[PDB]
């Protein structure tokens, strides 16, 4: 390489070793045909992320020009932005631009699926509706069936050079929805907030109910992000949309078109077909195995026929026939001889397909892996989990559990978005429902064992924002243990000024008291009467809590009636 290129290389080296996880690098270099198979092998032994690191970059030391352009590109699809600006210094001469790769990594958007097709026309037919919003506030919708592909086609559309620039010069931000009721809209508005404020230019407190959230939403976009686009991915209610109708410009996916009628302004509407095509479909199959289309063999065409044009089904399967070759006529008869049973029967979707592409999938896992899939049940919908959740339940350290969760991903089982050194995992809803359905009777001691394990890396009181799974555990910790029906731990954990405080302070009193109402379901008359108590407590106090200057929760508590477990707890407290 470059004289440039080299010493640049060399003098960030110990930045790259020390930050970069090198499984997603290499997929990119492997696919730029800049890395090879035995390379990659040498690499993944290496006993520690770092070491890893050490040799691919040894490697590339000793390659061309390109292999430093492809090793850059990897670092910004895989949002190593930093350290790519670092390489951008030394970067040799060698619709997807550097441009597109870092806007899009910045606003958090999924990076394509293991394997792709082009679905030109509605792509296109997005790109044109997004191009008359014309920097005017507007709402672009595609419109399906559950799996049809929106959120990769919501994707596709703005991984485009000439429409980002021309378009949208403020970026693009995606945002996960999903079926949300108040409580868990907030959630994911809160989260939201502080991704548009990073440098913190505004408030350093979350807002604390929807309709503070919506007012700051409009003033990050006004004042921070002006002139972008916010892509909301799978949006249930008309209620939801509402939220954020802030004189925005808004792509969005949803299988309810209706859901626009409660808002205002320009609206374009894409519909997706319910069925990929045929010659689609095949396409897909000969990506995964490594063939030209016209040399696939003639069960092919029957798979594509039981898969009803479902790309996430496709890719089941495309998988399963690259992982075990010469099989195409054993499982396309598994899939016509279909043995899963359906106890939820109907829905707005047909999972005859999905399910047994599911089933057969996970048959297939080699036998050490198969229960750490069955754990992935507890994973809800429109829930990204942080690698150190899944170090937590499984008792391994990261290098152990992010390659276990690649070879679910790279069987189209799990799927994982990455900001360079952040991992977060997740299921597609249907594929929730396939685990929740196929391991209903485990589930509780599948959330009792997340409880067991969390009680051995942290305490609730323990927790901290700065760690990466922090987050989640206030968010979920509750959720867990009701639905392990541990009310004992749900009520050492909820019935306490101090998780009370802590909560409140970072989120403010709205989902505690939500997870009262909720959970107050499983517990004996006693715990029942307690549980009232810290409800009204948090009720009545609900405009004060989590608010600047904080105020002073044994003070309010010493407000309680006498009677109240509340006033007992915050009598012992003022003494002690
Ligand atoms: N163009 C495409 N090429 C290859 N696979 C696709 C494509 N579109 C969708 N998929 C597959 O289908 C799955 C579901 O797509 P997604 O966009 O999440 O659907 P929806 O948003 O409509 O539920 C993806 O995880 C991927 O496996």
């Amino acid at each position: 390489m470059d004289a440039k290129a080299r010493n640049c290389l060399l003098q960030h080296r110990e930045a790259l070793e020390k930050d970069i996880k090198t499984s997603y690098i290499m997929d990119h270099m492997i696919s730029d045909g800049f890395l090879t198979i035995s390379e990659e092998e040498k690499v993944r032994n290496e006993p520690t992320q770092q070491q890893r690191a050490a040799m691919l970059i040894k490697m590339i030391l000793k390659k061309d020009n390109d292999s430093y352009v492809s090793f850059y590109n990897a670092l910004l699809h895989e949002g190593y932005k930093d350290l790519a600006a670092l390489l951008h210094d030394g970067i040799p001469v060698v619709g997807i631009t550097s441009y597109v790769r870092t806007v899009l990594c910045e606003g958090g958007v999924p990076q394509r699926p293991v394997v792709f097709v082009t679905r030109k026309k509605l792509v296109n037919a997005i790109q044109q509706k997004l191009s008359k919003l014309k920097g005017e506030p507007g709402w672009v919708t595609i419109h399906g069936m559950a799996g049809c592909g929106k959120s990769v086609l919501a994707a596709e559309a703005v991984r485009d050079h000439s429409l980002l620039e021309g378009c949208f010069p403020g970026g693009v931000h995606w945002v996960s929805v999903g079926k949300q009721d108040k409580s868990g809209l907030l959630m994911k508005l809160q989260n939201l907030c502080t991704r548009l404020d990073q440098d913190e230019s505004f408030s350093q407190r979350l807002p604390l109910n929807i309709e503070e959230a919506k007012d700051r939403l409009r003033i990050l976009m006004l004042r921070k992000h002006p002139r972008s686009l916010l892509i909301l991915d799978d949006v249930w209610d008309s209620w939801v949309l509402k939220a954020f109708d802030s004189q925005c410009q808004i792509l969005l996916t949803t299988r309810d078109k209706s859901v626009t009628d409660s808002v205002m302004g320009p609206k374009y509407v894409v519909p997706v077909e319910s069925s990929l095509g045929k010659e689609k479909g095949l396409e897909i199959l000969s990506l995964f195995v490594n063939m030209k289309k016209a040399d696939l063999p003639e069960q092919a065409h029957s798979i594509i026929k039981e898969c009803k044009g479902s790309p996430l089904v496709v890719s089941l399967i495309g998988a399963l026939l690259r992982d075990f070759p010469n099989r195409w006529e054993y499982y396309l008869k598994q899939l016509q001889n279909k043995q899963f049973k359906r106890i939820r029967k109907s829905s707005s979707y047909d999972y005859e397909a999905l399910d047994e592409a599911m089933s057969i999938s996970v048959e297939m896992l080699r036998e050490d892996i198969k229960d750490y899939y069955t754990d992935l049940s507890i994973l809800q919908k429109d829930v990204k989990v942080p690698t150190k959740v899944l170090c937590i339940l499984w008792d391994m350290e990261t290098e152990e559990v992010e390659d276990i969760l690649q070879e679910f991903v790279n069987k189209s089982l799990l799927f994982c978005d990455r900001n360079g050194k952040s991992f977060r995992y997740y299921l597609h809803d249907l594929q929730v429902d396939f685990l929740t359905e196929k391991n209903c009777s485990q589930l509780q001691d599948l959330h009792k064992k997340i409880i067991t394990q969390f009680q051995r890396y942290h305490q609730p009181h323990t927790l901290s924002p700065d760690q990466e799974d922090c987050m989640y555990w206030y968010n979920f910790l509750a959720y867990h243990m009701a639905s392990a029906k541990m009310h004992k731990e749900l009520c050492a954990l909820m019935f306490s000024l101090d998780w009370i405080k802590a909560k409140t302070e970072l989120v403010g009193p709205a989902h505690l008291i939500h997870e009262f109402v909720e959970y107050r379901h499983i517990l004996d008359e006693k715990d029942c009467a307690v549980s009232e108590n810290f409800q009204e407590f948090l009720s009545l106090n609900g405009h004060l809590l989590g608010r600047q200057p904080f105020p002073n929760i044994v003070q309010l508590g010493l407000c309680e009636p006498e009677t109240s477990e509340v006033y007992q707890q915050a009598k012992l407290q003022a003494k002690q």
